[PDB]
């Protein structure tokens, strides 16, 4: 089954490193293709013949419950576009340990491992990690910052689209995330590029490989393809108050006589500040509660109302032609990554991610809890003490004060709201260009509307 071959493949790679070091093979010698083939074959025979003890992070009751869940409820994914394939990884947020996974609908019918082997764009689940999370971390935005969703074009003249919408106007970060509007994510990433932020530094600390960081649609998942296991590791980082632990299934390999061939070594990395991570947790809580892009909270409330009252956060994604849907879920204890799609990349139904994957993942979450009642935990995500709280205008996401609007000094007042920041000073005073992004026309239409209201 999936677990046997995933474990065997990883143990063979660790045995390869061990044997080459044992036999004092130089890194140069190791570049020789014939030497490499010999050491791969030797590693395979050592595992096959050698009576090694492989210790995995797999919780057998949970992993077994996940296999029964996809066997019993995988048909809930079938949406009239043929048999829908699936990958899920359940990860301990404090360690990066993989407790269980779903490799696909049925190993016996299709052996492709959709948790560890298959790479697809994570689509709009990129946004919290690569755009908004980094912007907050760099003190370029807070929880109630305003972004432009006004119509705008990619460099090649194509409109930035969201379903059939060419865009609306100004909106909060919260609305931008709840809906997964695309234009606000585009502007956030353009701001990071313009400011020369080392985005690669963040993404590589979490083990992502992105070839071209200049892609305009990077936050929407253009120019990124990931395994479910890797992408689960990204969300583990946000859930774990910004501290990455490298994903692993193997914790140790020992010879029969107890000599250590390999032992996983924890190497925690603070990728985002605690302020940034805990702010993003609060935003991703509302993504699920708002139910705009996923029915997950409705599905889970019906299956298991007590589990639905755990502190769920997450994010959805849909690739361009609905070929791939994602739902990433966390409680403080665990992250569960979910992909669905077709092996031949053809389109899913329009609602496959919104409804079908949401219902299936509610069933998977329920099966995990029934197998291991305390595993999700009852702990809440909470704002770090280092978070800065700023009273800002609802209309500008910045502090009340004076702005020049067409000659005339204007006193900007009105509804205020607490905005969470991950810098020292918090939110700035309202300036004319108060939003992330927008044209001089957009600002003319945003200020008309705000001036109208004073
Ligand atoms: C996040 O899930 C958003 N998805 C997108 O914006 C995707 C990004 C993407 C595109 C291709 C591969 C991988 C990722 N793009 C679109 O949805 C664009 C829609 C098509 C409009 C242009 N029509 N044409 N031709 C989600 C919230 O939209
Ligand atoms: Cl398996
Ligand atoms: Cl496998
Ligand atoms: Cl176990
Ligand atoms: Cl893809
Ligand atoms: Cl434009
Ligand atoms: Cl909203
Ligand atoms: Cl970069
Ligand atoms: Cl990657
Ligand atoms: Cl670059
Ligand atoms: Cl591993
Ligand atoms: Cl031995
Ligand atoms: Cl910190
Ligand atoms: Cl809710
Ligand atoms: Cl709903
Ligand atoms: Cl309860
Ligand atoms: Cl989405
Ligand atoms: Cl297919
Ligand atoms: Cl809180
Ligand atoms: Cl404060
Ligand atoms: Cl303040
Ligand atoms: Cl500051
Ligand atoms: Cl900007
Ligand atoms: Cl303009």
């Amino acid at each position: 089954d999936y677990l046997y071959f995933t474990t065997l493949a990883e143990a063979q790679e660790r045995m390869y490193d061990y044997l080459a070091q044992r036999d004092n093979v130089s890194a140069k010698e190791l570049k020789n293709e014939a030497t490499q083939k010999f050491y791969r074959d030797l590693a395979a025979k050592e595992i096959e013949n050698g009576g090694y003890k492989i210790t995995t992070t797999i919780d057998q009751k949970i992993h077994s419950a996940m296999q029964s869940a996809v066997a019993d409820y995988g048909y809930l994914l079938d949406d009239g576009t043929g048999r829908v394939e699936v990958g899920n990884v359940l990860m301990d947020n404090q360690t990066g340990a993989i407790l269980g996974f779903v490799g696909g609908r049925n190993y016996q019918e299709n052996q492709n491992n959709h948790a560890f082997d298959t790479k697809r764009s994570p689509a709009s689940t990129t946004k919290p990690l690569l755009a908004y999370g980094i912007a907050i971390d760099q003190g370029l935005m807070g929880s109630e910052t305003i972004l432009s969703n006004y119509p705008t074009n990619f460099a090649n003249g194509n409109p930035i689209m969201y379903a059939n919408s060419k865009g609306t106007g100004m909106m909060t970060l919260g609305e931008a995330l709840n809906y997964s509007w695309n234009i606000p994510a585009y502007w956030t990433y353009r701001m990071l590029r313009e400011n020369g932020v080392d985005v690669k530094g963040y993404m590589e600390k979490m083990g992502y490989e992105i070839p071209e960081y200049g892609i305009e649609s990077l936050p929407m998942g253009g120019g990124i393809e990931v395994t479910v296991a890797q992408h689960t590791n990204g969300y583990q980082t946000l859930a774990n108050n910004g501290v990455y632990h490298q994903k692993h299934v193997i914790s140790k390999i020992e010879a029969a006589d107890g000599r250590v061939v390999y032992e996983y070594q924890d190497k925690p990395v603070q990728v985002y500040s605690k302020a940034t991570a805990t702010i993003m947790q609060g935003l991703l809580r509302e993504v699920l509660s708002s139910r705009v892009t996923t029915t997950f909270k409705s599905n889970l409330t019906s299956l298991n109302p007590t589990l639905a009252n755990a502190d769920w956060i997450g994010k959805t994604g849909t690739t361009g032609q609905d070929e791939n849907m994602w739902l990433m879920l966390s409680t403080p204890r665990l992250t569960l990554g979910g992909w669905i799609g077709h092996d031949d990349n053809h389109s899913l139904s329009q609602q496959a991610g919104y409804s079908n994957n949401s219902n299936y993942m509610a069933h998977l979450v329920n099966a995990i809890q029934q197998a291991s009642p305390s595993i999700w935990g009852n702990e809440r995500f909470a704002l770090d003490p280092s978070v800065v709280k700023s009273e800002v205008l609802k209309s500008t996401g910045q502090k009340p004060g004076k702005v020049s609007v067409e000659g005339k000094e204007v006193e900007v007042t009105g509804s205020t709201v607490t905005s969470y920041w991950a810098n020292k000073s918090g939110a700035p005073a309202t300036s004319y260009r108060f939003a992330i992004g927008g044209s001089d026309a957009d600002y003319q239409n945003a200020w008309s509307s705000i001036v109208g209201s004073l």
